[PDB]
């Protein structure tokens, strides 16, 4: 049950170094792009977004799968939702006060997704061959670019605008942490920046906003206790359901490689189930470290529920649905239903020894 749960646990301890050394391959490639960013005039105000657990801006999205956050600061943004979607919208700026350092990608009023992806896939590209001493090549909105090093390593590379304004109003009933982390964190967070990425909705010059930068603002301050996982009388198993509920979707992806049904389903639906999951169960007695087999299987059965009705919201917009056939065929929901079913009923073979 938990034993077994337990055991997986520890098997995933084992692959730590190899993770370390290959997220140290990936920060040296993404800090000597930064230098090459910066010398552009559309560019220099260009930085690492702090997302990840390893180097701080090295975030990890499968065994050997990277993505990396740059961030570009946005003054003056002004922002048009695109017919309906909650998640995308077209970007502005107020009323020209002085001349912009992105003016060159501007198309009327609107900011060009895909004219800023040009100049930064040229930057980009060029620092691969230029500094050809490296062992990198290019491979393929966004992810922007996609970097393999070595062959073996995938760094995907996200350009990100900054903006340092009120969160849309599509966000409002967003972000359902109150009656687990508080209405003042609640608060609190909501006066940070948020993102928005490139990635086309059909193929147009819409932003989709990115809220990946709060992730680590939660997963490591995840209590209703503020001293929750801070000494031996509060240990919770909230991140060791997270770990879990991504190792079975692996597992699940690799076995299902010969037709590849599952090529759609990322650790992105993995977590925000496992967020809502968080919404639904607000206290620390109800995750304790001896009731993990319980807490993965609320884990599970969420996941499940969301697969079977084809919806799972944006844990910052719940009017976008992360499972509408618009996004993942009903064939590969229903697909995925099964295995998950099974897995749940027999009480998880695929982690099987
Ligand atoms: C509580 C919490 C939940 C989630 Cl799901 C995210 C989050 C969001 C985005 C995004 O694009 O908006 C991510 N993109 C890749 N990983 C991401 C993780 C952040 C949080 F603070
Ligand atoms: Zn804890």
């Amino acid at each position: 049950g938990a034993s077994k749960l337990r055991a997986v646990l520890e098997k995933l301890k084992l692959s730590r170094d190899d993770i370390s050394t290959a997220a140290g391959m990936v920060k040296g490639v993404v800090d000597h792009l930064l230098l090459r960013l910066k010398c552009d005039s559309a560019f220099r105000g260009v930085g690492l977004l702090n997302t990840g657990s390893y180097y701080e801006h090295v975030k990890i999205s499968a065994p050997n799968e990277f993505d990396v956050m740059f961030k570009l600061e946005v003054p003056r943004i002004q922002l048009e939702e695109y017919s309906n979607t909650r998640a995308y919208y077209f970007v502005k700026f107020k009323r020209n006060p002085k001349e912009n350092p992105l003016s060159q990608f501007l198309e009327g009023e609107i900011l060009s997704a895909s004219k800023m992806l040009s100049k930064f896939r040229k930057i980009i590209k060029e620092e691969i061959n230029d500094i050809k001493d490296t062992d990198v090549i290019m491979k393929r909105g966004s992810p922007a670019v996609t970097l393999l090093i070595s062959e073996k390593i995938s760094v995907d590379i996200t350009l990100a605008l900054e903006s340092k304004s009120s969160w849309p109003a599509s966000t409002q009933e967003g972000l359902r942490i109150q009656n687990w982390l508080s209405a003042k964190v609640r608060k609190q967070l909501r006066l940070k920046p948020f993102y928005l990425v490139p990635k086309h909705a059909f193929q147009e010059e819409t932003w989709r906003l990115s809220f990946s930068h709060i992730e680590k603002e939660i997963l490591n301050n995840h209590g209703k206790s503020k001293t929750c996982c801070e000494n031996k009388e509060e240990k919770c198993c909230r991140k060791d359901c997270l770990k879990l509920m991504k190792y079975l979707l692996e597992q699940l992806k690799e076995r299902f490689k010969d037709k590849k049904h599952l090529d759609k389903f990322s650790s992105y639906h993995v977590k925000t189930a496992f967020f809502h999951v968080c919404t639904q169960n607000p206290q620390d007695s109800q995750w304790d470290r001896k009731d993990l087999g319980l807490c993965f299987d609320n884990c599970v059965t969420y996941f499940l529920q969301c697969l079977r009705t084809e919806k799972l919201e944006n844990y910052f917009i719940p009017e976008f649905n992360l499972f509408s056939s618009n996004l993942i065929d009903k064939r590969s929901k229903e697909f995925l239903t099964k295995q998950i079913e099974y897995e749940r009923n027999n009480e998880f073979p695929v982690f099987d020894e």
